[PDB]
């Protein structure tokens, strides 16, 4: 996810009737041609296109080819020119959703404490810090939200949230 | 054992994505930099990332330049301060940082002494001097802590400071 929207590009514009393994193969040959590649093989991996809308997401390999790909606003292909952007859930900081949970009683296991974050919508990462010689949890945790914009609402609702007998510290990670 | 753990050490607090190739060449670069590599050739041998977890262990090719690179803690890597820190089974040889405290109350016990010291970390040895044969103080003890980093938060928080009449005395006992 983090890095998942980093390997996504949208692009507007398509013409009429194009279908993905065409753009496919031309971003592939652009790529090549501008030198943008930084291995042998193809850096897009996958194309899905809304046909009714005229837009297309690009799918690729590695991240640093995805932002080099992003030279090829205005390209011409078939004629006209292609708009292309960053996925509207882009990260340019990694990370910077990543929270720590603190306070856990020391009884929860993973489920349980996933429990407790996933009532505010699903999560694209988790884990509970445990004590690899007993395998006890040290009583914090970190995830990450599918939906990033959900992350300061989950904030809200659980930090300082009286649980038992101890405090949760919700917080960005950082 | 007594000599294991003394070539790797653990980084936390990395940058999220980050590979262990782009580690390894930061820390290289900076053991290059800084000036705390002792002779041509890379210090940094390897870096292992656990990315669930987000730290690292370095892997040095020689036992002192792991201990010079222990100096980039809180070192800022994209974005990140580093935690720099020894392996949990690597230890000092025993000794290494052993505190004399001089000028205690002759009157204190044991117990009493040792909730001076406890109050900045764990210990991992104590001894308060008495007259054998009436078991009464001798108004020193001699200490260690379980992580030896306290040590110089015990000296620089009890060194040269006033307890009744006296005044303490802090020092590394040799």
């Amino acid at each position: 996810g983090p890095l998942g929207s980093a390997r996504r590009l949208y692009v507007g514009n398509i013409p009429f009737g194009i279908t993905e393994e065409a753009m496919m193969d031309f971003f592939n040959a652009q790529m090549r041609l501008g030198g943008l590649t930084q291995a042998p093989g193809n850096p897009v991996l996958a194309v899905q296109i809304n046909q009714d809308k005229n837009f297309a997401f690009l799918e690729f390999r590695s991240v640093d080819e995805t932002t080099q790909a992003m030279a090829f606003d205005g390209i011409i292909f078939q004629g006209q020119s292609l708009k292309i952007r960053r996925p509207h859930d882009y990260q340019p900081l990694p990370g910077a959703h990543k929270l720590f949970i603190g306070g856990l009683p020391n009884y929860l296991n993973d489920d349980q404490v996933k429990e407790l974050l996933t009532s505010f919508g699903p999560l694209k990462a988790f884990n509970l810090v445990k004590d690899s010689a007993t395998g006890l949890s040290k009583g914090y945790a970190f995830c990450e939200y599918v939906d990033i914009n959900v992350t300061d609402q989950a904030i809200a609702g659980l930090n300082g949230m009286q649980l038992g007998d101890k405090k949760l510290l919700v917080q960005r990670a950082s």
